């Protein structure tokens, strides 16, 4: 037997931070749950009960911490990037750190009208994710998103023409709700890297911004001929708008509301032009997926 | 053996209504989970196998859909009063109806700066919830709340003459971060019947705005010397504001973020005024409680 | 204003203990999750920011751990029982303490058909619970219970001859599945004190036995003419078995498991005498409560 | 733009099946959750709103309700199989079905000592998976799997000679808790379609059987220098008793149990070999991985 693939580290690291501006005294705050998973040289801690490859997840943990206190946290992808690389650059034996973040929403209250300099609600449970590979030899490759984006629109939602057969039941529509969990992925350019890292810093937050923004436009102004069609609307647009993105992925569940036929009671009519009331289904859900890219195709287009 | 309590029927009954506007095109959704217990004179169904006095848990989830389509669903205090008034006045032998409302909240979406007619975002969590009793010959029981509210402070908390002995190791404070989930529940005076319920709908969107608006700017501008003294100005204001109100309740978690001290890596100062990053602890947390109502001290006060 | 009721303390205090044999090298686990809420003349603390009537809540968890220390964690009763008397006892302005604990099992593993000496899985996230008043003045209040005890049954499970309006459309069943969730409780009678709790220590893993095995062995042999029945069944046998019990409340879902018509495709038959496969439905579901005690009726019965 | 990947279809399909032996009685239930999605010459939907290459997600849903009732769902490597290969064969266009499959436990009641033909209890909420890649001109890739096996032991684990620098606070230890959810996958040989599947469903069973069984026993019996070193000798032993499983995969959270010292309370003693009461910790955990196969590897071994 032999060891084909091996990482380790620590999960579910809460980190908060504050940053307090003393001159206005406008406080900012930024918290994150963060895992830092290593691989190199380390088959022996597997085999042979050889601890002395290993650096202890509990390290790993304090080595979050420090690097959070000694760097900005934001925007993630450099926090995970500045993470990453000092755990492959401080032990020659590490080659790889794989860095995850998931950043929770502490939004300013506004109080009468005028933004509070200390206080903060979780206005969304929508995160805002990392996944950062630090690879010793092959730079830096990160994957940014978005997740837990809940929306719904009430109609210019349809779904006909679909494949008819002997499995099929369901009755095509040309007026349906639509309404899902965001879960949106742009992968960067491999970068070389933590200065190639730095020298984009303002363009993740306004990629993050980007994606957000053509995500809720498009929900809600296409009339939508599928989740297919639309996702892909989303995607396109946002590869558009930022060249050092090489694809963007969308995962996106159809979370039904079916009608209710009352018409057993009192002729009541609540289904098609007179659906009032409706069913939210828990389960099971549609599942959409799509990674869209750039077109090398010069014929057959 | 005796049956001396009894209730059943139908939980986690998900609803959504939407309404149109034909002339605007806008359209405004809904959705809720319902669940609705009936009492009565049913201990024959436990003791002696006697179905014929229960009205199916299935039946009353069809009731559920049927009041949706047949009356406004809003404010919530008023859709769960209508409901359980017809299950006492439609069943002669129940005498009982108890209504739990969760409503989720689906705010409409902003787009390029204008109100969309009919795409929303599940902006928060936060639920508005009811409880509505209704017994007959007793009237209707009503308690409104906010819930899942969460909220942080980063400065403007503070922890200090509390007790000390031999089981105390916690450090006295005067700066620390507040962060709770909030729990609000306002109970208001009995009401005689649905009528009674109908002459006061507007209160009740006014009432939840008003202990909404009161919980927050009363978080963030307080000066908190404890959750204890925090959360009774929140309650003893949402009183004053609204007289039909008796008592309010305020149940919030001190959900702990807590210093980490670096001092042993390279002589770091990351506590006290150089505290910046904390490590938020999933548990345990404090849990706080407290039911203020009107004083009818005379003497001694 | 005034405070109408308080209490306050430390939620979600995760417990383990180990008992070591050092003569047979046997090992055994406790696990729980503890909370502890105080009431007294706290009120000052909410009205006029006054700390010295409050023990902290990190006060209170440090006692959690150091009662653990000193004395036995089981039955959960008796642990319950000495946490909540130590708070009345210690703090003369302390008047209840309200303790609740949840047991988490650590089965035992059997390996190579013997029982290991220091090797555990958790079998079952069914739950032992206690609930512990201890109010001075008026003795402790005690509820047991176990919850999450997850079961199904194919068959031996009827509803037939419920009330049938123009709400109804529920079809009569004489074989249908049977699933639920059981949480079972049962109410000692008043104890005095911490004295005549220990007095009947043995009754405390005795009775949550019995309420186990009963609930089994009902669910698994009453052909059932409805939940209502058939948890009756199991409350009355359990009062008949345990005198110092005053009442058993069983809160029970109906997880339904629907039938799945396939007859649109190729004519194949799954409903009836034919069903074999079933769409279990996470909502909505039927909750069916019942508190029974011992009759007092001596007429009209 | 391009699609550079797709799929799409049903998740969260829950799906119960019983067995009825109509000469004994006895009856037999499985219950899951299901997820097929589809790749193929789809791209049209997202790109050019053409519906017509979309076998519909309700569809999907249908057809693993239907393949339930033609089919044995056990083991579900074979009814995963099947169901993937029923959408490579019926759609021209479909050419790959991604099958994952959840298998919920419902063991059966032991009453009085006996077997009980037809209640069954949730023992466990450990899981039974399988991953089924069914890929046209490919074959069928299996990932079997447990998972959220939850296990302690008290002793017999130890932590020491890991790598100490300025970022190390942990002391090494020679006794501590070691407790993990075992998630533990082994992955078959390629197959080359159903008929290959079919050929070795026995070694499905057995060597769930035995995955877990080494896990258990291991787990027990390893006085274990770490978890990498523990969890290399469950897969080495899984590898070496089915010559049809090429990998055996762990992911292992370490769920830590922290000492408390209470020497500042009484001179209490709860460290090292005192240590009686611990407090589990709900976050940060270590996450310790491995891919174990078959050595190539000749010389420098
Ligand atoms: O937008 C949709 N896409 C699908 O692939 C599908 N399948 C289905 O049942 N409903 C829908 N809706
Ligand atoms: O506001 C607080 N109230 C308490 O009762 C308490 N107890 C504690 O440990 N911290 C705090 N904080
Ligand atoms: O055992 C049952 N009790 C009910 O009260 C009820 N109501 C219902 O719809 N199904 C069932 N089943
Ligand atoms: O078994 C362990 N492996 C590690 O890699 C590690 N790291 C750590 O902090 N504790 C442990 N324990």
């Amino acid at each position: 037997s032999a060891v084909k693939a091996a990482r380790y580290g620590k999960d579910n690291v809460r980190v908060y931070k504050v940053h307090k501006d003393e001159k206005t005294g406008v406080q900012t705050v930024y918290e994150m749950t963060v895992c830092v998973l290593l691989e190199g040289e380390i088959e022996t801690s597997y085999t042979k009960a050889d601890n002395s490859v290993i650096v202890a997840t509990d390290s790993i943990k304090n080595t979050i911490y420090i690097t959070a206190k000694q760097n900005p946290v934001t925007p993630p992808e450099l926090f995970g990037s500045i993470l990453g690389t000092h755990f492959i650059e401080k032990y020659n034996h590490i080659h790889a750190a794989h860095v995850n973040i998931v950043c929770h929403r502490w939004t300013r209250m506004d109080i009468d009208g005028k933004p509070h300099p200390h206080s903060f609600i979780r206005d969304s449970e929508e995160k805002r994710n990392v996944q950062v590979d630090v690879v010793e030899g092959k730079g830096i490759d990160i994957k940014s998103s978005l997740s837990g984006l809940t929306v719904l629109k009430s109609t210019n939602s349809q779904f006909w023409g679909f494949l008819r057969d002997e499995y099929t039941t369901l009755k095509e529509t040309w007026d349906r709700i639509l309404s899902t969990d965001v879960d949106a992925t742009w992968q960067w350019k491999n970068f070389s890297g933590l200065q190639e890292v730095r020298s984009h810093v303002p363009k993740f937050d306004a990629t993050w911004a980007t994606a957000r923004e053509v995500t809720l436009k498009t929900f809600a102004e296409d009339n939508s001929a599928s989740v297919q069609a639309t996702m892909y609307k989303m995607a396109e647009q946002i590869l558009a708008r930022q060249q050092l993105i090489e694809t963007v992925e969308y995962s996106l569940p159809n979370k039904h509301y079916f009608e209710i036929d009352l018409s057993w009671h009192k002729g009541l009519q609540n289904t098609g032009k007179n659906a009032e009331v409706f069913a939210p289904q828990s389960d099971p859900n549609g599942l959409i997926k799509c990674t869209v890219g750039r077109s090398s195709l010069k014929s057959k287009l």
